[PDB]
């Protein structure tokens, strides 16, 4: 008998819009017409929570519980109680989510770094790494661009906030992504954005070609 | 009795990210005993308001209705309806706003454009001037922001979008920037921001230098 | 009971050379049998106003007053008055108007954006005319000496400047394709304003306003 709480973070709202918040009843015996309900802090009602799972082949229990809210109700401090009844537990049960204010947020310093002259020289694939240091609280959305159009998803691979080793409080994430460098020698755009909620627009760009942190070389200075 | 449905447009729930729709009522008598209710297309209760404008100097009046909702609410066009009902009205007066669908979408291509070199002769005052073009429906917004950080709200003039010569359904829109030579003969990066309605992540931004137009492989220079 | 008249602007003169003044009347309610009398400030007679007006489409009534006035009576002040009598009225009304700080402008044109030409498909030529006062200028641009369209290039409204007190801006964007710009193209644009001495100033951009004319480096391979 647990119920927890899945709530949706800047990745899950950033991506979709759509703010949806799931209540997951888990560990019973796998009764059927399940009663739970989504409830404000004022014990109003929302949208249905339809979209049944299975259950589960190795008996434990499956229930989710979906709503969908705007933003403002999440972010103000309303708090958000799925409530469960049923045949094992007949009795009342609140499972509490909210968005737990009481943390900074410090900005995002931002690098995207191009790939090394050891990879390249192989000429096989390049990955550019995009670096996304300093901040707090977790939940960033880093997603990749080629020049306003997204790139599949099943070619970035973000990493998780681990916490930043001399820093604080504070986070770093990580992104890399792997170009065919035969499309790195083109070198088109390449654009990394990041949305975390502590940018003044929440979103930040940065990007990287093949020629950008070339140095200057050919120095000619005539005189006369 | 003139009734005034000034929408939030998309200018208004960017810069603040707090939809708030208000309404309107010129041609009025002086007195006082305000009523101007917002209401769904259903009918549930709004928020109320205050901060009712004084007396017109001719005689006349002018009373104002605030009051908040969802982003996803104005999206759905949910036609929000203003009454007005008073001591001096022979019948209810109303207005029912919401979002004008049937529209394309279309992205800017934000250029940011530095100044002319006749401009930086004459050694006191550039003009940067960001070109946001291509873009249907109107209502996008411009801002500037130097080194992350934003600079003020009246040290830029956006201009009104326009209809495009050639492309029949789109706009262009234009904002300056006024910089000091000395600001510029530095570099600061000069960020200029584009939020509209029809772009991935709602928020595009461009940034330019006076090391922009320098071709940065060959420095060559020319002594005396 | 009102009288607004469409007097001539900067506009209105420098593109036609045939200067004019228009005055329609507003709410007043429809009827017929109107008069509109076009009159100077000491009385004398005018061109006689023709192409007589229609109803509004709200329920009221517009009534037109031409002429055709040449520009030292007006560039000093003749108070010209669009006289109408009614059915309304049985008191006809003088609606007298008139044309009431100078500084010129810096045209300077801007090249299009090197982000534009990687594109290949467009590019936008824009004249920026900063400093002036009052509003109104009559901004074109010619190609090669021959004038180019009305319908290849755009303008806003003055709109005043951020620092500036009392001083304007306006802009102009003129549109080609990068094989246009690519290959020479002189480009004038030419403001008309009247606090120039001239009363025009023309400026002009090619592909190589910018090279520096002694050195010209390449890179071969
Ligand atoms: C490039 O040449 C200029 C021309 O005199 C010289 O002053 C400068 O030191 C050189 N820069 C570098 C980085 O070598
Ligand atoms: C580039 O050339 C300028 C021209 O004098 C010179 O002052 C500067 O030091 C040079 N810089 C580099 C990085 O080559
Ligand atoms: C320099 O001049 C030569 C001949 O006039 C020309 O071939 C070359 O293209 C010029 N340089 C550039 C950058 O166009």
């Amino acid at each position: 008998i647990r119920v927890f709480a899945i709530p949706p973070s800047f990745a899950s709202i950033f991506l979709t819009k759509s703010t949806k918040l799931t209540c997951l009843v888990t560990d019973l015996t796998t009764y059927d017409s399940v009663t739970i309900s989504w409830t404000r802090q004022n014990g109003e009602a929302v949208k249905t929570h339809t979209n049944i799972s299975e259950s589960h082949p190795n008996a434990t229990f499956s229930a989710v519980g979906e709503a969908s809210i705007c933003e403002d109700d999440w972010n103000s401090g309303e708090r958000f109680t799925c409530t469960v009844t049923h045949t094992d537990l007949p009795s009342p049960l609140k499972q509490t989510i909210s968005r737990p204010k009481g943390v900074a947020l410090h900005r995002p310093d931002v690098y995207l770094l191009p790939p090394a002259r050891e990879q390249l020289n192989l000429r096989e694939s390049a990955t550019i790494t995009c670096l996304v240091t300093g901040f707090s609280p977790a939940d960033v959305f880093v997603q990749w661009m080629q020049r306003g159009q997204p790139l599949s998803p099943e070619k970035y691979v973000t990493s998780a906030p681990m916490p930043e080793p001399q820093a604080p409080g504070r986070y770093f994430a990580h992104s890399i992504l792997t170009v065919s460098e035969e499309e790195w020698n083109t070198g088109e755009t390449y654009t990394c954005v990041v949305a975390h909620e502590a940018l003044p627009n929440r979103v930040t760009e940065r990007t990287v070609d093949k020629s950008t942190g070339k140095p200057t070389l050919y120095n000619v200075s005539l005189v006369m």
